[PDB]
């Protein structure tokens, strides 16, 4: 098949499924994205926070909460969100305000937002306080009829229920907010180029920015000169302008323009090598016909720490008398396939995917020597073993769409956990270009 260069950038370059591209187009009408919470805690009728469910339509969570914060005359921090749902969706989730009676938000009455309210509690709700969230996706404007479309969603489907899921690939946009340059930046470090990781950093324009700001970094990028960049850039761009600023008085200290910004991106750059290096081995192991949810020798997986969460912790190594145990354990949901997030006290797996792992070490001319940052020790990372497939289990549903006369719609409903995001389970339905997504 074909893959978008975008995303063969940053290791991913196949599909689990070899089903056609359903294609179609994403986010056409509001209510083709619903997103609803699943809680993962309780209220009741006391405390100094006040528990309401936020719904929202087209509103972005910081504008609202700045919206709230103004009627109600409280601080921001008054107001939060467990997990900031999309702004281009209608959106359910549960937030907290601080010191506020039930009849005030009873009273509040703003467009596209709907207010009620759950209960109270002494606590707040802090990032983290949800189980899953509920997806409710359509794809429209497909080049297919509602009966050769559902056909083509059963066949996709059957494939992801049977591999166990859809892959646990990262992202187009866990590489960069805007512009994906992280993975690029810790592939220079590794090999010791400080030249061009900071630069990656400082300048490198991308197709998505304004050809404003990315005529600024353009600039900076064939001349280096920063003294001119701390004068066109943005003060949207912090980071960036820190970083130039050292680079005036200390003149080819890219070595230390990173000590610049926080502990954010400090490792965020090899964060991102790692999880491109993740992707390749993913898809290398998929082509080497080694299912995700199926153990061999010397596979290597993880079990959940006792709180139903899967940690690069304790690995147990799989060999060929336990490889019947392992494979009883994953249909029982209680161990995992894993992959490598190289560092520098990785433990590459035995048999045949070890021999993929370290086929994919080699061919990058990767060296585990290499995760241990002499400038930067602090960003040197050791690696860790992320899991590999990405439990979904989805319910399509075909049809024709009104909106698009002659072609088809498709409405994906699943859930995610925590941390998980709904792109990795349409590029498997869609298999188009993550822009085009």
């Amino acid at each position: 098949m074909e893959v978008p260069e975008i995303e063969k950038q940053i290791g991913i370059n196949l599909y689990s499924t070899d089903t056609t591209g359903l294609g179609g187009q994403l986010r056409q009408e509001i209510e083709d994205f619903i997103v609803k919470e699943i809680t993962n805690r309780e209220e009741g009728e006391e405390g100094k926070y006040l528990i309401v469910e936020l719904t929202k339509r087209d509103w972005d969570t910081h504008h609202l909460t700045r919206t709230l914060s103004r009627i109600l005359q409280v601080s921001q921090k008054r107001i939060s969100v467990a997990g900031t749902k999309d702004k281009r969706a209608l959106t359910t989730q549960k937030i907290s305000i601080f010191d506020t009676d039930a009849s005030e938000i009873e009273k509040i009455h703003l467009k596209d937002i709907e207010l009620k309210v759950l209960g109270r509690s002494r606590k707040s709700v802090e990032l983290g306080d949800l189980w899953g969230n509920d997806f409710r996706i359509t794809v429209r404007n497909i080049e297919n009829s509602p009966e050769e479309t559902e056909a083509l969603l059963k066949k996709t489907t059957d494939e992801i229920l049977a591999q166990g899921g859809v892959p646990n690939f990262f992202g187009i946009q866990r590489f960069g907010s805007v512009r994906p340059v992280t993975h690029l930046v810790g592939k220079a470090i590794v090999e010791g180029n400080f030249e061009k990781a900071a630069l990656l950093y400082i300048a490198e324009p991308f197709p998505e920015e304004p050809e404003e700001t990315k005529n600024a970094r353009q600039f900076v990028k064939d001349t280096l000169d920063f003294k001119e960049g701390l004068k066109t850039y943005p003060l949207r761009l912090g980071h960036e302008r820190a970083m130039m600023n050292h680079l005036i008085a200390n003149p080819e200290d890219y070595s230390g323009s990173f000590r610049v910004l926080p502990q954010n991106l400090y490792r965020m750059f090899v964060h991102g090598y790692q999880s491109y290096i993740y992707n390749i081995i993913l898809c290398r192991r998929i082509e080497a016909g080694i299912p995700l949810n199926r153990a061999v020798e010397g596979d290597i997986v993880c079990f959940r720490n006792e709180v139903g969460l899967p940690d690069s912790s304790k690995t147990e190594k799989v060999t060929s008398e336990t490889v019947n145990a392992m494979n009883r354990l994953l249909k029982l949901g209680r161990a995992f396939i894993t992959a490598p997030l190289p560092g520098y006290n990785t433990e590459f797996a035995s048999g045949i995917p070890g021999e993929i792992e370290n086929g994919v070490l080699k061919e990058l001319g990767v060296s585990l020597e290499g995760f241990n940052i002499e400038k930067f020790p602090e960003m040197s990372s050791k690696g860790t073993r992320r899991e590999v497939l990405l439990e979904v289990k989805p319910k399509f549903e075909a049809g024709e769409d009104e909106l698009n006369p002659g072609k088809s719609k498709a409405v994906l409903e699943f859930m995610l956990p925590k941390g998980s995001y709904a792109t990795t389970v349409l590029r498997e339905y869609m298999k188009v270009n993550p822009l085009q997504m």
